[PDB]
């Protein structure tokens, strides 16, 4: 059953807080995200990337988003879900597990990057699920994901689960 993401800023603790929809023991800011576990959506449009990335733990960030991903990488768990452009197919997602080093950006970045972190993978696949796809395309007010945005709690966490469930579903 897919879930249902209306009504998400009305879920609130007895003190007024946010909480989750999925885990109502996770506390949000009012922007829907976790201070402990936070999620980033990265958008491939290059298969060289992300065979090279499956292969090697190497992941390219942006320089639009890498102060934002640096900053959530020392207070935070930070996991990187990894979808195609085209047809927004799950790739899998990661944990990141270092900070930006300028020093360790792939052969396959250019001049968009600012530098590269090392991941963990959790899970690689490349699969069509309908709810991730929809997810993706409304995870900005309604209109498609911006390559390396942050996403909401509720969004990261069903991402993965979906992604774990579309791995079974074989």
């Amino acid at each position: 059953p897919p879930l249902n993401f209306s009504r998400a800023s009305e879920h609130r603790n007895e003190k007024g807080e946010r909480i989750s929809m999925i885990n109502p023991r996770v506390v949000l800011d009012e922007n829907g995200i976790s201070h402990r576990s936070r999620y980033f959506i990265m958008l491939c449009d290059n298969e060289t990337a992300i065979a090279h990335a499956k292969k090697t733990s190497i992941w390219a960030v942006k320089k639009d988003s890498s102060k934002r991903i640096s900053d959530a990488y020392k207070k935070a768990s930070v996991y990187f879900i990894f979808v195609a452009q085209q047809t927004y197919n799950a790739l899998g997602y990661a944990q990141v597990v270092s900070d930006l080093n300028s020093t360790e950006l792939p052969f396959w970045s250019d001049s968009s990057h600012a530098g590269g972190v090392r991941i963990k993978w959790i899970k690689t696949c490349n699969l069509f699920s309908a709810e991730i796809s929809e997810i993706v395309s409304h995870m900005d007010h309604g209109s498609e994901a911006r390559d390396g945005m942050e996403m909401m709690y509720d969004e990261g966490s069903r991402l993965c689960t979906l992604i774990n469930y579309a791995i079974m579903k074989r």
